[PDB]
């Protein structure tokens, strides 16, 4: 309502007016103030021509975007600024890798909307913690798997069914179902478990080459692209990867604290007393992040700089590892911690 | 003068931690120990003079983190424990044991929280130890403070010579020089008729007093390390500001505590208490407690790696 008037009266702006480096892989979406993000979303959709392509009612689109933004909570990492930055990287893939030569317009459109919606109502805890804590989400989704991802999707649907927020209510019956299916598949691809299951399929597709006439390749690419966006904080500079590490480990240790308080022993990366950040970071870089961008590189030669930045950032984590060794007294001037 | 048992039932025991005794009761405790060893009656020490001397000594210490009155007091208390537990009268003359106790009180007088190397950056070594002794002489030459003012000319000079020697023995370099001679003495067995054996033993006893914090439990050794590193790094900070490269162990950004604690424990502290055990079977529990503390230090060495986020929540220190 208040933010609605602000957003609407701003008007859909050319992507250049935001920043000259906006469509570049070097640009950091987190540099943009949060109060400008909703306009940037609209700008990106305009630049990809999805507004005119699908004749989306602009006030409906404004309301949708504000609702999505409002649909995020404020944990250290999984907040709107994460969804925004993920969305931005999806836009970057479109502009830089020329996705129109690989996927249907409806698929790219679904990828971008999914990115906006992919962590809706995230509470800063993983799928595991929902079960352990016996949350409502576990009650709802634990037997199906990908607990959080199913909630994110359910939240996205609820937004669409909010009056004045249905950006697809003018879509053909065929296109409408397609969009819903695509959003579900893409959002569920954000579960690491899913990525790990389809990993060998992705390796096959990258080696043999992407075949645009292969409907399975479309599915797999959409998944790979979604995971690339989700992890894109690893493709920027040192400052970004380091700041993000702060937010992610903050979130992780908060969850770990809650697991100790209810009896459970949290995994190493959730435990603030046992977690060695350099080691956990490097292991994640080398074994999760880097292969995703290696696969992307093999499918799109223009993605090579992304893999190189993740590799460079991983080397930087090795370089600064030694600093986690307490020299002198701790920044406390006490040794009381030697009796834990 | 309060009897020793009235201070604490465990006051004469090796398990007693003299740092647990309130600083306001320490002067009084000094007089009690001297009373219990019977040096007051033995040497006809004037009590008011002794009272004033003790307060001048107490006042003669500055307030660095480690080298303050409480260090001197705890050192002096350990000398009393050696007397009470090992029966030093089998090895040493009464005047030598008396000199040792007074030397313990005086051995770090006017310490500034800096080492001999700080004085370098007058070059025959042991600069601070020499200063500590001069300060002891200056206190004795203070009106109403000379506890030996009634001694014979021979006994006076004897007492001063002993104090100088014992105080000079607190320098690590001195200890390392005489170490072979200490080992030989322990090897052949103590000879009471051997003047050189008396001199060497006094040096050993003093160093064992000086390092006595390592002979208690974990709490003491951990707390003392804090105080010592606090002191060492403040000197490092000062040397950096004045425009000099401090030694690695004085630099809070270079120094690794576990590697330094253990090296000190096993290479310096433990061989001293081993030699003490060799000469005094009853000192066996002391070496064991040092070895145990040395073992505990290796146990907690892993904690000097940052797990989770640092004190705050920022990885700002990485950039
Ligand atoms: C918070 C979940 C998120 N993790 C990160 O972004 C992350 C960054 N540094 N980091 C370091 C550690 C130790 C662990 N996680 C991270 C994530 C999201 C999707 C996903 O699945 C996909 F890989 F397929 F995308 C895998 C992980
Ligand atoms: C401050 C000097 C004092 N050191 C300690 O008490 C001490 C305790 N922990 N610690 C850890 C390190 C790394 C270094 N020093 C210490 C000392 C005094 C006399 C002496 O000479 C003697 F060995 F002969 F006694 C040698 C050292
Ligand atoms: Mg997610
Ligand atoms: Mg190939
Ligand atoms: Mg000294
Ligand atoms: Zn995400
Ligand atoms: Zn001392």
């Amino acid at each position: 309502d208040d933010e609605y008037t602000k957003l609407l009266h701003d008007g859909i702006q050319p992507v250049a007016a935001i920043d000259s480096n906006f469509a570049s892989f070097t640009y950091t979406p987190r540099s943009l103030p949060e109060d400008d993000t909703s306009m940037a979303i609209l700008s990106m959709l305009q630049d990809m021509n999805f507004i005119n392509n699908y004749k989306i009612d602009c006030p409906t689109l404004a309301r949708f975007c504000l609702m999505v933004k409002k649909g995020y909570r404020d944990p250290p990492y999984h907040n709107w600024m994460h969804a925004f930055s993920v969305s931005h990287f999806c836009y970057l893939l479109y502009k830089n890798l020329e996705l129109t030569n690989y996927l249907e317009d409806i698929e790219i459109f679904a990828l971008f909307i999914s990115c906006m919606c992919h962590d809706l109502d995230h509470r800063g805890t993983n799928n595991s913690f929902q079960v352990a804590s016996k949350s409502v989400l576990a009650a709802l989704y634990s037997s199906e798997g990908s607990v959080m991802e199913r909630h994110h999707f359910a939240q996205a649907i609820a937004i669409l069914n909010t009056h004045g927020c249905n950006i697809f209510d003018h879509f053909s019956r065929k296109d409408y179902q397609r969009m819903l299916d695509l959003m579900r598949d893409i959002i569920l691809a954000t579960d690491l478990a899913h990525h790990l299951r389809i990993f060998k399929d992705l390796q096959k597709m990258a080696e043999v080459g992407y075949d645009r006439n292969n409907k399975q390749h479309h599915r797999l690419l959409l998944c790979l692209l979604m995971t690339s966006c989700d992890l894109s904080d690893q493709t920027k500079g040192w400052k970004t990867t380091r700041k993000i590490a702060e937010l992610i480990y903050k979130e992780f240790f908060s969850q770990g604290d809650l697991e100790k308080a209810m009896g459970n022993r949290p995994m190493e990366m959730m435990d603030r007393e046992k977690a060695y950040i350099p080691e956990l970071q490097i292991s994640f870089m080398e074994h999760i992040a880097m292969p995703i961008y290696k696969l992307l590189q093999d499918l799109f030669p223009k993605a090579a700089e992304l893999y190189e930045r993740v590799a460079s950032n991983r080397e930087h984590w090795t370089k600064v590892s030694h600093k986690f060794t307490i020299r002198g007294l701790p920044s406390n001037n006490s040794l009381d911690f030697l009796d834990e």
